[PDB]
């Protein structure tokens, strides 16, 4: 699993056209104030262990940043070892649930498999932009 | 070399605090209308060949998108095989020059080694977000 952590002043996205056949999530759109935006690429052989490590790390980083909102944003582009879409969707769902056990604020998982426009205003402090890798 | 191609409606950045010791570029800030934003991670053993492949690909993608502005945005986070900063700066400079030989519009290389805030409004069409890897 490869993550990009962007500490945002604001974030918004809107689903456009699908990028699968039947995307597994409904279309939709959402916008946020200050949040940690976590661009999330599920990799082959990401499993339950990987999910728990990533959840714990997002929680711990969020805690030090003092953010109360985390966006889990499915993203195909951070890796060249992708999990298949069906598995990736499932791991993203589990990540979202595992995060709620570890982090007390708002957790929003964006729709999987839709093309989306988005807008972010990313902070420029030293911890505002970080990458993480998790394996098992 | 690992690239992320974001086809933006608008992009802006502002340098905040440095992230090296003496950053090699001056501080500053800039904003743009529609552009291809190319987040660029220089990897160990990126050389002149790599630069020319990447330049040609950015040019060709830009051409099909019909964009007339390319932002080369130094980015440390897309890879786990980074080139050292001094080499990375040099390759980024060469990429910028090699791009001008291949693409006829505005080329802007953002300051290397500064922390920066930024804002992007990224399009949601099917080619708006792509990743590339180049080696030699
Ligand atoms: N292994 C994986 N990890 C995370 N997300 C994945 C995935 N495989 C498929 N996706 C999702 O399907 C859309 C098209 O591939 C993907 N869409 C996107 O990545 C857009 N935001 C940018 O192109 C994404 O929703
Ligand atoms: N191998 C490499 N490829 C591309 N850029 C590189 C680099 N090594 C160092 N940098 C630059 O130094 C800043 C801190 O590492 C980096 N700053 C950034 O990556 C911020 N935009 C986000 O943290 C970047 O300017």
């Amino acid at each position: 699993m490869r993550l990009l952590y962007l500490h945002a002043d604001r974030f918004e996205y809107k689903t456009v056209k699908p990028a699968l056949k039947n995307p597994p999530d409904p279309p939709g759109e959402a916008s946020f104030g200050e949040a940690l935006v976590v661009f999330t690429t599920v990799e082959d052989g990401d499993g339950p262990q990987t999910v728990m490590y990533a959840a714990s790390d997002i929680a711990s980083h969020s805690s030090r940043l003092k953010v109360t909102t985390v966006i889990l944003y499915p993203y195909a582009h951070l890796s060249s070892r992708l999990a298949k879409p069906m598995a990736a969707h499932k791991r993203l769902i589990e990540l979202e649930g595992a995060l709620r056990t570890k982090f007390p604020g708002h957790v929003h998982r964006a729709p999987f498999g839709w093309a989306k426009s988005f807008s972010i205003a990313c902070k420029g402090h030293p911890l505002a932009e970080l990458s993480r890798s998790f394996t098992e």
